[PDB]
């Protein structure tokens, strides 16, 4: 008997993803084949272990799957080795941080009101609860990094791991930098690049893999693969302690249906359709963010760099909250974000955030931008209504998913 | 453009699912709609959080999928609470630990030998990292678990935490007694019933739910669903606590596709057939040791009370590695397993491990394991050859895949 009730959800899900405006920076929309891939038998074998080196027999295909996967990995972001069973991006950076540091060492990562991820230290996350935590953030007067900072904090607090890389910093990071800064003290330099990882593919984006000791990312995102984590970097040496930590470490079996979805994703991302992709996402992140401070909202940072940027509400009077919930109301999701040295509460916030990969993957460029703005302002300034709802409903739907 | 090189490789595991007898006691075959809700557009969805807790909007389908597969896991099983985010049966136990303990805390589990899980205390695994290990095992005579062994451990270590429940031990537990155990130090009592919550949901072990504290699980193996984890309590107070341990504490977003593919296995084993299922597999399992057993080989305790059993080979002058390669040549896949002071080191070993989760749901019979025993003793006895081959090929090509 079929789960008609749960199939039934399914098809609301699919039904709600065609008819609204997906802005949430981190989301994209994948591939029909990542999604036959990651609904494949492979799920049914049990691959703990490497290619090679399993701890079960039969796997001889999965050993190619895995390795395929490996490969391309290494390939697409020109790296010497890779571990593509992390579960998650959660679960790439804690494996790094266990094969790196020992509970009680000190860990400096980006605040998390400033851009950073709750795996970079927070209190509440792994990162904070078993190591000390340094945090750097945005200067008030430039709302970017200060590589000054991050060096006096570096050698007042003496990190065992510094981690670049954030889920809500709209610029390039100097990875050289942070690497000059790593050596000062005697520091691994972890890069995640989770949110910016399709860009880097695609070579719109400062590569960190020669500057890094290690580098960490989730596979969807800007990737665009299935939900997962990666580890990459240019010291195999290294590379064969953080497998150890991964499996037998922090996981079991891999998820090798995954692992097959991410082997598509990279051999996407391989294409030159890729690249063109990227561009339009990052134009598309530009245009936008131009078209909305030309109606009345400023922009952290004045743009953005990458595929997603910080709009500054207070120009209009409004919260990071309501701006959420008015254009929820109508179709269209964002979410909130604060500002730097935000004067509003973190419930509250003064500004959202807003990313382009999803929609540019449904069709969306660079001229359309003018109009996403003015839906964007109008549902703001007017609030929600019938009328509104439904041009998005019909815009979005002029825009076919994958 | 189709990813043809990844898609072939996929079509070749499928070829060697159907042409082989997977006799890994872990593994199991998903049904197609398991297979269709893991392959679906929830993927797209970032639901960090809870339902009707999110950190974004636009989850109002994602939560009634969630929702779904929290209260049929708890209708299931007889719990007030469940988690149905964790990625593996891994990340179940790792934020169990973490909700219930500090680093340093004694941790008491089943010795791996014995037949604990990694995740039971392994020194090279987060549990023996972390936490001061003591293990308990069994018999030398009866190779069984001394209740009154395992009771004077925890008066001597005092354990914070004690697990029951493991990976390859063929009897049945006393949840009960254990708790009673637990109680007499003061120690919360998880069990691991991730091998056998297919069996418990079918009313054919004892359900673990009312004596432990907690419970965690795979949703595959016996209980034949996707790939992933579950963790489920009688107190929806402790509950919550745990409910910050796997968000924020160790994981970034959900796989909602996954969780839908959750919800879709408990609305299967919720159907009479499953009961029915899970009958065979059990008897599957009796009768081929028992078959082996005619055959000369020794089976640990003499037998089984569920659907995997454990054969000792040292009699035969045979390593468990040996024996895992010579079937796996002619398509028979099984692990090596350590026995009961076993003499061998892990990387050797001296037996293996049989399950019949996997063939049953292919259609196997009791009838039929007097043939299945044949190959699997001439596999070991003659050794790999393309007329044993074929005859595997045969009789698994005789029975259908879901
Ligand atoms: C998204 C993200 C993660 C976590 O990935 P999950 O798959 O949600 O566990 C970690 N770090 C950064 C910078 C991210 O953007
Ligand atoms: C299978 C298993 C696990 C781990 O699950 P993974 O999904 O492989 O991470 C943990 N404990 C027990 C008892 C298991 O059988």
């Amino acid at each position: 008997k079929r789960d008609e009730a749960l199939f039934e959800l399914i098809a609301l899900e699919e039904k709600r993803q065609r008819e609204g405006l997906e802005l949430i920076a981190s989301e994209n929309f994948v591939s029909k084949q990542v999604r036959e891939a990651v609904g494949s038998v492979l799920t049914n074998k049990y691959a703990e272990g490497y290619p090679g080196a399993r701890y079960y027999g039969g796997c001889e295909v999965i050993d190619r799957v895995e390795s395929l996967a490996i490969e391309r990995a290494k390939a697409l972001f020109g790296a010497a080795w890779a571990n593509v069973q992390p579960h998650s991006g959660s679960q790439a950076n804690m494996a790094v941080y266990m094969a790196l540091m020992e509970p009680g060492d000190t860990l400096m990562g980006m605040d998390l009101a400033a851009g950073g991820h709750l795996t970079h230290g927070s209190r509440v996350n792994f990162s904070g609860k078993l190591y000390k935590v340094v945090s750097y953030g945005v200067r008030p007067d430039t709302e970017l990094i200060d590589l000054e900072e991050v060096r006096r904090l570096a050698l007042e607090h003496r990190p065992k791991v510094i981690v670049a890389g954030a889920s809500a910093y709209p610029r390039f990071w100097d990875f050289k930098a942070f690497r000059e800064i790593a050596d000062e003290v005697g520091a691994y330099l972890v890069v995640d690049m989770a949110h910016f990882a399709g860009l880097v593919a695609a070579g719109l984006h400062p590569n960190p893999l020669p500057y890094a000791h290690v580098v960490t990312s989730t596979t969807h995102k800007t990737l665009r693969g299935p939900r997962g984590g990666l580890i990459l970097s240019n010291d195999p040496e290294l590379g064969k302690r953080i497998d150890k930590l991964i499996f037998p470490g922090i996981q079991g079996g891999p998820l090798e249906h995954v692992i097959a979805g991410k082997a598509v994703a990279f051999f996407e991302a391989l294409q030159p359709e890729f690249k063109e992709y990227s561009r339009l996402v990052v134009e598309n992140a530009k245009r936008l963010a131009e078209e909305l401070a030309r109606r009345g909202y400023r922009i952290v940072t004045g743009g953005t760099d990458n595929h997603l940027f910080l709009v500054d509400l207070r120009p209009k009077g409004l919260t990071g909250k309501e701006a959420e919930e008015r254009l929820d109301a109508v179709g269209i999701t964002v979410n909130k974000n604060a500002i730097p040295f935000d004067p509003k509460p973190p419930r509250v916030t003064s500004g959202i955030r807003i990313g382009t990969p999803a929609i540019t993957t449904r069709g969306f460029t660079p001229e359309e931008m003018p109009l996403v703005a003015e839906l964007i302002d109008r549902a703001l300034l007017e609030g929600p209504s019938e009328a509104l709802r439904e041009e998005v409903r019909r815009l979005a739907l002029a825009h076919p998913m994958p």
